[PDB]
């Protein structure tokens, strides 16, 4: 359980969607982060993979604001403290807004994977995962925006998948957090994109998995990494 509390871009903080404050406020502030109804600080499990909830989390609506990023710039997402128990991958996608992200139909967004990190070491099962790298970095993740994509407005879909309960059907816990970015620079690629509801299926090999046993490999879920 947790959420993204702050985003650092080009030397300033953009405050996150504080899901334990703003849903209680009823005139809440404009941010680059999507609003959600996930006030339990919880997840979308396999029952929700073909519902709109998987796209940017339960009940999500676009952020009003968009943050500009320098060409090949960093976006640092700062989480609430991630529990060591919640081992699993950290995955990052962009989808083009083709206009103001604040007005997109989330159900039409087509994501391409720009970064993935999975099982790092398995010397002591359940091992060390991208989620453990996030904890070791004091609960932040750094995303480098590619220089090779067409600039424009994009949703960054940033996600931890916790696998501590994932040996059961629908046990994996997805924690997507979306923010609005203005990608800048000279790129031209329009990578093939995947609908939110086709990212994951509840029987995928990196989704329905016992992490407590020795693992020889881990297949990071979702569509193929764009390079
Ligand atoms: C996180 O930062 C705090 C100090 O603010 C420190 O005490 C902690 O050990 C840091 N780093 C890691 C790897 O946990
Ligand atoms: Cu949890």
């Amino acid at each position: 359980h947790g959420f993204v509390q702050n985003i650092v871009i080009d030397g300033k903080n953009y405050g996150g969607y504080l899901v334990n404050q703003y849903p209680y406020m009823s005139n809440p502030p404009e941010v680059i982060a999507w609003s959600t109804t996930a006030t339990d600080l919880g997840f979308v499990d396999g029952t929700g993979y073909q519902t709109p909830d998987i796209i940017c989390h339960r009940g999500a609506k676009p952020g009003a604001l968009t943050a500009p990023v320098s060409p090949g710039g960093t976006v640092e997402l700062q989480w609430t403290p991630w529990p060591d128990s919640h081992h699993g991958p950290v995955i990052n996608y962009l989808a083009p807004c083709n206009g103001d992200c604040s007005t997109v139909d989330k159900t039409q967004l087509e994501f391409f994977k720009i970064a993935e990190s999975g099982l790092i070491n398995d010397d002591n099962p359940p091992g060390i995962w991208a989620s453990d790298n996030l904890i070791a970095a004091n609960n932040s993740w750094t995303v480098t925006i590619p220089t090779t994509i067409a600039p424009g407005n994009y949703v960054l879909r940033h996600e931890i998948i916790a696998l501590h309960s994932a040996q059961n059907q629908d046990g994996a816990q997805n924690y997507p957090q979306c923010i609005n970015l203005q990608v800048t620079g000279g790129g031209s690629d329009n990578p093939a994109g995947t609908l939110g509801t086709a990212l994951y299926h509840d029987t995928d090999p990196g989704i329905l998995i016992n992490i407590y046993q020795k693992l020889s490999s881990y297949i990071i879920p979702g569509p193929p990494l764009y390079t």
